[PDB]
Protein backbone atom coordinates (compact mmCIF):
# COMPACT_ATOMS: atom_id res chain seq x y z
CA UNK A 1 0.00 0.00 0.00
CA UNK A 2 3.10 2.17 -0.19
CA UNK A 3 4.57 4.84 -2.83
CA UNK A 4 6.09 3.71 -5.35
CA UNK A 5 4.75 0.60 -5.91
CA UNK A 6 0.83 0.99 -5.42
CA UNK A 7 0.87 2.86 -8.99
CA UNK A 8 2.67 0.26 -10.95
CA UNK A 9 0.70 -2.71 -9.60
CA UNK A 10 -2.61 -0.25 -10.39
CA UNK A 11 -1.19 0.38 -13.51
CA UNK A 12 -1.23 -3.70 -13.76
CA UNK A 13 -4.72 -3.77 -13.12
CA UNK A 14 -5.17 -1.61 -15.73
CA UNK A 15 -2.92 -3.45 -18.28
CA UNK A 16 -5.05 -6.27 -17.00
CA UNK A 17 -8.01 -5.27 -17.29
CA UNK A 18 -7.20 -3.57 -21.00
CA UNK A 19 -5.95 -6.87 -22.32
CA UNK A 20 -9.31 -8.58 -21.35
CA UNK A 21 -11.31 -6.10 -22.95
CA UNK A 22 -9.52 -5.28 -25.92
CA UNK A 23 -7.94 -8.60 -26.80
CA UNK A 24 -4.53 -7.06 -26.50
CA UNK A 25 -1.32 -9.52 -25.79
CA UNK A 26 0.60 -9.08 -23.29
CA UNK A 27 4.28 -10.43 -22.21
CA UNK A 28 4.63 -11.33 -18.12
CA UNK A 29 7.41 -11.83 -15.32
CA UNK A 30 6.00 -13.86 -13.35
CA UNK A 31 7.23 -15.17 -10.15
CA UNK A 32 7.35 -19.62 -10.39
CA UNK A 33 7.74 -18.49 -6.12
CA UNK A 34 4.06 -19.33 -5.90
CA UNK A 35 0.63 -20.89 -7.49
CA UNK A 36 -0.26 -19.56 -9.31
CA UNK A 37 2.64 -17.33 -10.72
CA UNK A 38 2.02 -13.52 -9.22
CA UNK A 39 2.73 -11.53 -11.59
CA UNK A 40 6.03 -9.11 -11.26
CA UNK A 41 6.15 -6.86 -14.96
CA UNK A 42 3.57 -6.93 -17.16
CA UNK A 43 4.04 -5.44 -21.29
CA UNK A 44 0.40 -4.54 -23.02
CA UNK A 45 1.55 -4.89 -26.67
CA UNK A 46 -0.38 -3.12 -29.88
CA UNK A 47 1.36 -4.35 -32.62
CA UNK A 48 4.93 -6.79 -33.15
CA UNK A 49 3.38 -10.21 -34.48
CA UNK A 50 5.17 -13.12 -33.51
CA UNK A 51 8.02 -10.66 -32.05
CA UNK A 52 6.42 -10.67 -28.70
CA UNK A 53 8.81 -9.35 -25.99
CA UNK A 54 10.50 -6.04 -26.18
CA UNK A 55 13.63 -6.54 -25.88
CA UNK A 56 13.42 -3.67 -22.74
CA UNK A 57 11.30 -6.15 -21.03
CA UNK A 58 12.83 -9.18 -21.37
CA UNK A 59 16.39 -7.29 -20.02
CA UNK A 60 14.34 -7.22 -16.92
CA UNK A 61 13.28 -10.55 -16.48
CA UNK A 62 16.29 -13.04 -17.25
CA UNK A 63 18.07 -10.62 -14.21
CA UNK A 64 15.25 -11.86 -12.26
CA UNK A 65 14.49 -15.16 -10.60
CA UNK A 66 11.24 -15.04 -12.67
CA UNK A 67 10.30 -16.50 -15.62
CA UNK A 68 8.70 -14.44 -18.70
CA UNK A 69 5.85 -15.56 -21.10
CA UNK A 70 5.52 -14.00 -23.93
CA UNK A 71 2.24 -13.05 -26.69
CA UNK A 72 -0.66 -14.43 -24.04
CA UNK A 73 -4.16 -14.06 -24.54
CA UNK A 74 -5.95 -12.59 -21.63
CA UNK A 75 -9.38 -13.85 -22.05
CA UNK A 76 -10.11 -13.95 -17.95
CA UNK A 77 -10.01 -11.20 -15.33
CA UNK A 78 -10.87 -12.04 -12.07
CA UNK A 79 -11.20 -10.53 -8.41
CA UNK A 80 -11.89 -12.87 -5.11
CA UNK A 81 -13.04 -11.42 -1.58
CA UNK A 82 -12.94 -14.44 -0.16
CA UNK A 83 -9.80 -14.41 2.45
CA UNK A 84 -8.57 -18.55 1.15
CA UNK A 85 -8.54 -16.76 -2.29
CA UNK A 86 -8.40 -13.28 -1.90
CA UNK A 87 -6.88 -11.17 -4.69
CA UNK A 88 -6.80 -10.28 -8.36
CA UNK A 89 -6.33 -13.02 -11.02
CA UNK A 90 -5.77 -13.58 -15.16
CA UNK A 91 -6.38 -15.97 -17.14
CA UNK A 92 -5.10 -16.90 -20.38
CA UNK A 93 -6.70 -18.60 -23.34
CA UNK A 94 -4.88 -21.99 -22.87
CA UNK A 95 -6.25 -22.12 -19.23
CA UNK A 96 -3.21 -20.50 -17.35
CA UNK A 97 -3.39 -18.72 -14.02
CA UNK A 98 -1.56 -15.63 -12.43
CA UNK A 99 -2.53 -13.52 -9.35
CA UNK A 100 -1.69 -10.15 -9.76
CA UNK A 101 0.70 -8.54 -7.12
CA UNK A 102 -0.64 -6.06 -4.78
CA UNK A 103 1.22 -3.04 -3.02
CA UNK B 1 -12.98 1.51 3.56
CA UNK B 2 -9.78 -0.42 3.99
CA UNK B 3 -7.02 -2.18 2.32
CA UNK B 4 -6.64 -4.29 0.31
CA UNK B 5 -10.36 -4.78 0.39
CA UNK B 6 -10.75 -1.47 -1.39
CA UNK B 7 -8.82 -3.05 -4.79
CA UNK B 8 -10.65 -5.81 -5.03
CA UNK B 9 -13.43 -4.09 -4.47
CA UNK B 10 -13.09 -1.27 -6.32
CA UNK B 11 -12.13 -4.19 -8.81
CA UNK B 12 -15.29 -5.46 -8.87
CA UNK B 13 -17.29 -2.49 -9.65
CA UNK B 14 -14.25 -2.22 -12.58
CA UNK B 15 -15.99 -5.53 -13.57
CA UNK B 16 -19.28 -4.72 -13.12
CA UNK B 17 -18.92 -1.47 -15.29
CA UNK B 18 -17.35 -3.23 -18.04
CA UNK B 19 -19.84 -5.85 -18.49
CA UNK B 20 -22.38 -3.34 -18.57
CA UNK B 21 -21.55 -1.33 -20.64
CA UNK B 22 -19.50 -3.79 -23.10
CA UNK B 23 -22.06 -6.40 -22.68
CA UNK B 24 -19.68 -9.28 -22.30
CA UNK B 25 -21.05 -11.22 -19.48
CA UNK B 26 -19.46 -12.31 -15.92
CA UNK B 27 -19.60 -15.35 -13.74
CA UNK B 28 -20.08 -15.03 -10.00
CA UNK B 29 -19.16 -16.26 -7.23
CA UNK B 30 -22.38 -15.24 -5.17
CA UNK B 31 -24.84 -15.65 -2.75
CA UNK B 32 -28.06 -17.14 -3.86
CA UNK B 33 -31.12 -17.04 -1.78
CA UNK B 34 -31.33 -13.00 -0.42
CA UNK B 35 -32.33 -9.95 -2.30
CA UNK B 36 -29.95 -8.34 -3.20
CA UNK B 37 -27.64 -10.99 -2.96
CA UNK B 38 -23.98 -10.71 -2.81
CA UNK B 39 -21.28 -10.88 -4.94
CA UNK B 40 -18.08 -12.48 -3.29
CA UNK B 41 -16.45 -13.32 -6.68
CA UNK B 42 -16.53 -12.27 -10.05
CA UNK B 43 -14.95 -12.77 -13.49
CA UNK B 44 -14.89 -10.50 -16.66
CA UNK B 45 -14.66 -13.37 -19.72
CA UNK B 46 -14.52 -12.51 -23.55
CA UNK B 47 -13.76 -15.64 -25.72
CA UNK B 48 -13.60 -18.64 -23.19
CA UNK B 49 -14.75 -21.19 -25.37
CA UNK B 50 -13.40 -23.76 -23.38
CA UNK B 51 -15.03 -23.15 -19.81
CA UNK B 52 -18.45 -21.13 -19.28
CA UNK B 53 -16.08 -19.93 -15.58
CA UNK B 54 -12.33 -21.02 -15.58
CA UNK B 55 -11.88 -23.65 -13.62
CA UNK B 56 -10.03 -21.31 -11.46
CA UNK B 57 -13.43 -19.92 -10.89
CA UNK B 58 -15.16 -23.14 -10.43
CA UNK B 59 -12.64 -24.73 -7.81
CA UNK B 60 -12.55 -21.16 -5.64
CA UNK B 61 -16.62 -21.57 -5.45
CA UNK B 62 -16.53 -25.05 -4.10
CA UNK B 63 -14.63 -23.84 -0.98
CA UNK B 64 -17.72 -21.76 0.07
CA UNK B 65 -21.12 -21.85 0.96
CA UNK B 66 -21.79 -19.49 -1.62
CA UNK B 67 -22.83 -20.83 -5.13
CA UNK B 68 -21.22 -19.95 -8.90
CA UNK B 69 -23.56 -18.31 -11.06
CA UNK B 70 -22.04 -17.97 -14.75
CA UNK B 71 -22.87 -16.61 -18.00
CA UNK B 72 -24.31 -13.74 -17.08
CA UNK B 73 -25.40 -10.36 -18.71
CA UNK B 74 -25.42 -7.25 -16.72
CA UNK B 75 -27.78 -5.25 -18.70
CA UNK B 76 -27.82 -2.35 -15.58
CA UNK B 77 -25.27 -0.27 -13.25
CA UNK B 78 -26.79 1.63 -10.12
CA UNK B 79 -24.95 3.99 -8.14
CA UNK B 80 -27.12 4.91 -4.92
CA UNK B 81 -26.87 7.15 -2.01
CA UNK B 82 -30.03 7.85 -0.35
CA UNK B 83 -30.10 6.93 3.37
CA UNK B 84 -30.68 3.21 3.56
CA UNK B 85 -30.38 1.92 -0.34
CA UNK B 86 -26.75 3.39 -0.52
CA UNK B 87 -24.59 1.19 -2.20
CA UNK B 88 -24.10 -0.17 -5.80
CA UNK B 89 -26.20 -2.94 -7.89
CA UNK B 90 -26.10 -4.32 -10.81
CA UNK B 91 -29.21 -5.89 -12.77
CA UNK B 92 -28.94 -9.30 -15.29
CA UNK B 93 -30.75 -9.03 -18.25
CA UNK B 94 -33.49 -11.30 -16.81
CA UNK B 95 -34.03 -9.20 -13.46
CA UNK B 96 -31.41 -10.85 -10.92
CA UNK B 97 -30.00 -8.15 -9.06
CA UNK B 98 -26.49 -7.93 -6.76
CA UNK B 99 -25.52 -5.67 -4.58
CA UNK B 100 -21.17 -4.59 -5.24
CA UNK B 101 -19.79 -5.33 -1.75
CA UNK B 102 -18.03 -2.16 -0.45
CA UNK B 103 -15.05 -2.04 1.71
CA UNK C 1 -16.68 14.36 1.60
CA UNK C 2 -16.44 10.55 3.47
CA UNK C 3 -16.59 7.50 2.24
CA UNK C 4 -18.11 5.64 1.77
CA UNK C 5 -20.84 8.06 -0.34
CA UNK C 6 -17.35 9.31 -2.38
CA UNK C 7 -16.88 5.94 -3.84
CA UNK C 8 -21.22 6.37 -5.05
CA UNK C 9 -20.84 9.65 -6.60
CA UNK C 10 -17.57 9.35 -8.61
CA UNK C 11 -19.56 5.90 -10.14
CA UNK C 12 -22.47 8.17 -10.47
CA UNK C 13 -19.84 10.63 -12.45
CA UNK C 14 -18.46 7.49 -14.63
CA UNK C 15 -21.96 6.73 -15.37
CA UNK C 16 -22.73 9.98 -15.91
CA UNK C 17 -19.77 10.08 -18.21
CA UNK C 18 -20.67 6.71 -19.61
CA UNK C 19 -24.12 7.51 -21.06
CA UNK C 20 -22.66 10.79 -22.64
CA UNK C 21 -20.51 9.19 -24.48
CA UNK C 22 -22.16 5.78 -25.56
CA UNK C 23 -26.12 7.32 -25.97
CA UNK C 24 -27.31 4.54 -23.26
CA UNK C 25 -29.78 6.20 -21.17
CA UNK C 26 -30.14 6.42 -17.61
CA UNK C 27 -32.78 6.43 -15.06
CA UNK C 28 -32.49 9.10 -12.27
CA UNK C 29 -33.73 8.82 -8.76
CA UNK C 30 -33.74 12.86 -8.45
CA UNK C 31 -34.92 16.14 -6.12
CA UNK C 32 -36.94 18.86 -7.40
CA UNK C 33 -35.34 20.31 -3.92
CA UNK C 34 -33.17 21.86 -5.71
CA UNK C 35 -32.62 23.67 -9.38
CA UNK C 36 -31.35 22.06 -10.97
CA UNK C 37 -32.29 18.92 -9.60
CA UNK C 38 -29.78 17.08 -7.59
CA UNK C 39 -29.34 12.86 -9.10
CA UNK C 40 -29.49 10.96 -5.79
CA UNK C 41 -29.33 7.90 -7.91
CA UNK C 42 -29.05 6.93 -11.22
CA UNK C 43 -29.65 3.71 -12.80
CA UNK C 44 -27.16 2.84 -16.24
CA UNK C 45 -29.11 0.57 -18.95
CA UNK C 46 -27.59 -1.23 -21.54
CA UNK C 47 -30.95 -3.70 -22.04
CA UNK C 48 -33.64 -3.83 -24.64
CA UNK C 49 -36.78 -2.57 -25.82
CA UNK C 50 -37.10 -1.01 -22.47
CA UNK C 51 -39.60 -2.11 -20.75
CA UNK C 52 -37.84 0.82 -18.21
CA UNK C 53 -35.99 1.18 -14.76
CA UNK C 54 -34.90 -2.03 -13.05
CA UNK C 55 -38.06 -2.55 -10.41
CA UNK C 56 -35.41 -2.45 -7.70
CA UNK C 57 -34.47 0.79 -9.22
CA UNK C 58 -37.98 1.95 -8.86
CA UNK C 59 -38.62 0.72 -5.24
CA UNK C 60 -36.03 2.70 -3.61
CA UNK C 61 -36.99 5.78 -5.39
CA UNK C 62 -40.62 5.45 -4.52
CA UNK C 63 -39.43 5.16 -0.85
CA UNK C 64 -38.22 8.83 -1.11
CA UNK C 65 -39.34 12.59 -1.94
CA UNK C 66 -37.46 12.04 -4.86
CA UNK C 67 -39.30 11.95 -8.29
CA UNK C 68 -38.50 9.32 -10.49
CA UNK C 69 -37.28 10.39 -13.82
CA UNK C 70 -36.95 7.14 -16.59
CA UNK C 71 -35.13 6.44 -19.78
CA UNK C 72 -33.32 9.66 -20.62
CA UNK C 73 -31.43 10.55 -22.96
CA UNK C 74 -27.88 12.69 -21.81
CA UNK C 75 -26.26 14.49 -24.52
CA UNK C 76 -24.16 17.30 -22.24
CA UNK C 77 -22.35 17.07 -19.50
CA UNK C 78 -20.39 19.56 -17.79
CA UNK C 79 -17.76 20.34 -15.16
CA UNK C 80 -17.81 23.98 -13.69
CA UNK C 81 -16.06 25.45 -11.12
CA UNK C 82 -17.46 28.88 -11.12
CA UNK C 83 -17.95 30.35 -7.21
CA UNK C 84 -21.58 29.94 -8.39
CA UNK C 85 -22.62 26.49 -10.15
CA UNK C 86 -19.79 24.85 -8.44
CA UNK C 87 -20.41 21.14 -9.37
CA UNK C 88 -21.34 18.65 -12.13
CA UNK C 89 -24.13 18.64 -14.36
CA UNK C 90 -25.79 16.24 -16.98
CA UNK C 91 -27.70 17.69 -19.72
CA UNK C 92 -30.88 15.66 -21.06
CA UNK C 93 -31.44 15.73 -24.99
CA UNK C 94 -34.99 18.13 -23.34
CA UNK C 95 -32.80 20.71 -22.06
CA UNK C 96 -33.15 19.13 -18.17
CA UNK C 97 -30.03 19.54 -15.96
CA UNK C 98 -29.16 18.01 -13.21
CA UNK C 99 -26.39 18.14 -10.34
CA UNK C 100 -24.25 15.86 -9.79
CA UNK C 101 -24.27 15.15 -5.83
CA UNK C 102 -21.14 14.78 -3.81
CA UNK C 103 -19.98 14.02 -0.82
CA UNK D 1 -5.28 20.92 -3.63
CA UNK D 2 -9.15 20.31 -1.95
CA UNK D 3 -12.86 18.75 -1.75
CA UNK D 4 -14.42 19.37 -3.71
CA UNK D 5 -13.17 21.31 -6.70
CA UNK D 6 -10.38 18.49 -6.91
CA UNK D 7 -13.66 16.32 -8.51
CA UNK D 8 -14.63 18.86 -10.82
CA UNK D 9 -10.61 19.80 -12.14
CA UNK D 10 -10.52 15.91 -12.22
CA UNK D 11 -13.54 15.51 -14.57
CA UNK D 12 -12.47 18.56 -16.79
CA UNK D 13 -9.13 15.93 -17.62
CA UNK D 14 -11.77 13.50 -17.94
CA UNK D 15 -13.95 15.43 -20.14
CA UNK D 16 -10.99 16.90 -21.98
CA UNK D 17 -9.75 13.40 -22.61
CA UNK D 18 -13.13 12.29 -23.52
CA UNK D 19 -13.14 14.74 -25.88
CA UNK D 20 -9.87 14.38 -27.97
CA UNK D 21 -10.12 10.42 -28.23
CA UNK D 22 -13.71 10.94 -29.29
CA UNK D 23 -13.79 14.36 -31.17
CA UNK D 24 -17.43 15.09 -29.75
CA UNK D 25 -16.74 18.88 -29.66
CA UNK D 26 -16.61 20.68 -26.41
CA UNK D 27 -17.99 24.04 -24.84
CA UNK D 28 -15.77 26.32 -22.99
CA UNK D 29 -16.11 29.21 -20.33
CA UNK D 30 -12.63 30.80 -19.93
CA UNK D 31 -10.80 33.61 -18.79
CA UNK D 32 -8.61 35.21 -21.32
CA UNK D 33 -6.78 37.39 -18.20
CA UNK D 34 -4.15 34.09 -19.20
CA UNK D 35 -2.78 32.75 -21.60
CA UNK D 36 -3.20 30.33 -22.41
CA UNK D 37 -6.81 31.15 -21.24
CA UNK D 38 -7.41 29.11 -18.05
CA UNK D 39 -10.41 26.46 -18.12
CA UNK D 40 -13.03 27.51 -16.02
CA UNK D 41 -15.96 24.84 -17.17
CA UNK D 42 -16.45 22.69 -20.00
CA UNK D 43 -19.05 21.37 -21.63
CA UNK D 44 -19.15 18.14 -23.55
CA UNK D 45 -21.28 17.67 -26.10
CA UNK D 46 -22.38 14.24 -27.87
CA UNK D 47 -25.48 14.32 -29.47
CA UNK D 48 -25.56 17.92 -29.80
CA UNK D 49 -26.67 17.25 -32.99
CA UNK D 50 -26.07 20.58 -35.43
CA UNK D 51 -23.80 21.76 -32.08
CA UNK D 52 -24.87 24.33 -29.40
CA UNK D 53 -24.31 24.82 -26.02
CA UNK D 54 -26.25 24.34 -23.30
CA UNK D 55 -28.67 27.34 -22.50
CA UNK D 56 -27.62 26.30 -19.06
CA UNK D 57 -24.02 25.76 -19.80
CA UNK D 58 -24.08 29.61 -21.43
CA UNK D 59 -26.30 31.14 -18.46
CA UNK D 60 -23.72 30.00 -16.08
CA UNK D 61 -20.39 32.17 -18.01
CA UNK D 62 -22.42 35.12 -19.17
CA UNK D 63 -22.50 36.33 -15.07
CA UNK D 64 -18.87 35.45 -14.81
CA UNK D 65 -15.81 37.44 -16.04
CA UNK D 66 -15.09 34.14 -17.89
CA UNK D 67 -15.73 33.87 -21.94
CA UNK D 68 -17.76 31.62 -23.84
CA UNK D 69 -16.41 29.07 -26.46
CA UNK D 70 -18.46 27.04 -28.54
CA UNK D 71 -18.89 24.28 -30.80
CA UNK D 72 -14.69 23.81 -30.43
CA UNK D 73 -12.84 20.28 -31.30
CA UNK D 74 -10.27 19.34 -29.28
CA UNK D 75 -7.38 17.07 -30.94
CA UNK D 76 -4.24 16.97 -28.45
CA UNK D 77 -3.91 16.28 -24.52
CA UNK D 78 -0.96 17.01 -22.98
CA UNK D 79 0.69 16.87 -20.17
CA UNK D 80 3.78 18.82 -19.32
CA UNK D 81 5.76 18.29 -15.60
CA UNK D 82 8.74 21.34 -16.89
CA UNK D 83 9.56 23.79 -14.40
CA UNK D 84 7.84 26.54 -16.06
CA UNK D 85 5.39 24.65 -18.03
CA UNK D 86 3.59 22.51 -15.06
CA UNK D 87 0.24 22.00 -15.96
CA UNK D 88 -2.38 20.23 -18.35
CA UNK D 89 -3.23 21.59 -21.94
CA UNK D 90 -5.76 21.14 -24.57
CA UNK D 91 -5.64 22.43 -28.25
CA UNK D 92 -8.12 22.66 -31.36
CA UNK D 93 -8.06 22.00 -35.28
CA UNK D 94 -7.31 25.98 -34.81
CA UNK D 95 -4.21 25.36 -32.72
CA UNK D 96 -5.80 27.56 -30.01
CA UNK D 97 -4.20 26.01 -26.59
CA UNK D 98 -6.09 26.24 -23.33
CA UNK D 99 -4.99 25.64 -19.74
CA UNK D 100 -6.71 23.15 -17.42
CA UNK D 101 -6.77 24.32 -13.49
CA UNK D 102 -5.85 22.13 -11.13
CA UNK D 103 -6.99 21.49 -7.82
CA UNK E 1 4.75 11.77 -3.86
CA UNK E 2 3.16 15.17 -4.06
CA UNK E 3 1.14 18.17 -5.16
CA UNK E 4 0.69 18.82 -8.15
CA UNK E 5 3.02 16.61 -10.15
CA UNK E 6 1.11 13.19 -8.95
CA UNK E 7 -1.99 14.83 -11.17
CA UNK E 8 0.37 15.31 -14.10
CA UNK E 9 2.77 12.49 -14.41
CA UNK E 10 -0.72 10.17 -13.89
CA UNK E 11 -2.35 12.12 -16.74
CA UNK E 12 1.15 10.92 -18.42
CA UNK E 13 -0.08 7.60 -17.52
CA UNK E 14 -3.26 7.85 -19.10
CA UNK E 15 -2.23 9.83 -22.50
CA UNK E 16 0.52 6.66 -22.71
CA UNK E 17 -2.28 3.86 -22.02
CA UNK E 18 -4.67 5.14 -24.31
CA UNK E 19 -2.35 6.17 -27.57
CA UNK E 20 -1.18 2.00 -26.60
CA UNK E 21 -4.94 0.75 -27.42
CA UNK E 22 -6.03 3.56 -30.10
CA UNK E 23 -2.99 3.61 -32.37
CA UNK E 24 -2.70 7.56 -31.50
CA UNK E 25 0.63 9.08 -31.43
CA UNK E 26 2.19 11.25 -29.26
CA UNK E 27 5.14 13.81 -28.89
CA UNK E 28 7.27 14.07 -26.89
CA UNK E 29 9.73 16.17 -24.68
CA UNK E 30 11.75 14.33 -22.92
CA UNK E 31 15.31 14.57 -21.33
CA UNK E 32 18.28 13.92 -24.47
CA UNK E 33 20.75 11.56 -22.94
CA UNK E 34 19.25 8.95 -21.02
CA UNK E 35 18.65 5.20 -21.47
CA UNK E 36 15.86 4.44 -20.77
CA UNK E 37 14.77 8.11 -21.45
CA UNK E 38 12.68 9.97 -18.82
CA UNK E 39 9.42 12.31 -20.03
CA UNK E 40 9.13 15.35 -19.25
CA UNK E 41 6.07 15.95 -21.61
CA UNK E 42 3.51 14.15 -23.32
CA UNK E 43 1.25 15.32 -25.91
CA UNK E 44 -1.63 13.10 -27.38
CA UNK E 45 -2.78 13.54 -30.56
CA UNK E 46 -5.94 12.38 -32.53
CA UNK E 47 -4.48 13.85 -35.92
CA UNK E 48 -2.77 14.71 -38.39
CA UNK E 49 -4.40 17.81 -39.49
CA UNK E 50 -0.70 19.10 -39.34
CA UNK E 51 1.24 15.45 -38.47
CA UNK E 52 3.58 16.84 -35.73
CA UNK E 53 3.65 18.63 -32.32
CA UNK E 54 1.94 21.42 -31.87
CA UNK E 55 3.32 25.09 -31.96
CA UNK E 56 2.20 25.46 -28.12
CA UNK E 57 3.95 22.15 -27.13
CA UNK E 58 7.39 22.95 -29.20
CA UNK E 59 8.17 26.33 -27.35
CA UNK E 60 8.00 24.66 -23.76
CA UNK E 61 10.24 21.97 -25.37
CA UNK E 62 12.87 24.15 -27.27
CA UNK E 63 13.42 26.50 -23.73
CA UNK E 64 14.42 23.36 -22.22
CA UNK E 65 17.53 21.36 -21.90
CA UNK E 66 15.20 18.32 -23.68
CA UNK E 67 14.72 16.47 -26.89
CA UNK E 68 11.48 17.26 -28.45
CA UNK E 69 9.96 14.10 -30.38
CA UNK E 70 7.15 14.36 -32.76
CA UNK E 71 4.89 11.53 -34.39
CA UNK E 72 6.25 8.61 -31.76
CA UNK E 73 3.47 5.62 -32.10
CA UNK E 74 4.01 3.75 -28.95
CA UNK E 75 3.63 -0.20 -28.90
CA UNK E 76 4.32 -1.46 -25.23
CA UNK E 77 2.95 -0.37 -21.56
CA UNK E 78 5.17 -1.74 -19.58
CA UNK E 79 4.19 -1.49 -15.66
CA UNK E 80 6.88 -3.02 -13.54
CA UNK E 81 7.56 -3.34 -9.65
CA UNK E 82 10.61 -4.70 -10.03
CA UNK E 83 13.72 -4.32 -8.04
CA UNK E 84 16.29 -2.95 -10.61
CA UNK E 85 13.31 -1.72 -12.97
CA UNK E 86 10.45 0.19 -10.66
CA UNK E 87 7.84 2.39 -12.72
CA UNK E 88 5.86 2.68 -15.46
CA UNK E 89 6.95 2.56 -19.20
CA UNK E 90 6.12 2.75 -22.95
CA UNK E 91 8.55 1.70 -25.86
CA UNK E 92 7.97 3.25 -29.37
CA UNK E 93 7.77 1.32 -32.88
CA UNK E 94 11.70 1.90 -33.33
CA UNK E 95 12.66 0.03 -29.77
CA UNK E 96 12.58 3.68 -28.08
CA UNK E 97 12.13 2.86 -24.46
CA UNK E 98 10.68 5.98 -22.39
CA UNK E 99 10.84 5.91 -18.16
CA UNK E 100 7.65 7.87 -17.63
CA UNK E 101 7.96 10.09 -14.49
CA UNK E 102 6.58 9.46 -10.65
CA UNK E 103 5.84 12.21 -8.38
Amino acid sequence: KDYPDNVMTAEMRKIAMAAVLSGMRVNMCASPASSPNVIWAIELEAEGSGSGASQFFKDNCNRTTASLVEGVELTKYISDINNNTDGMYVVSSTGGVWRISRA
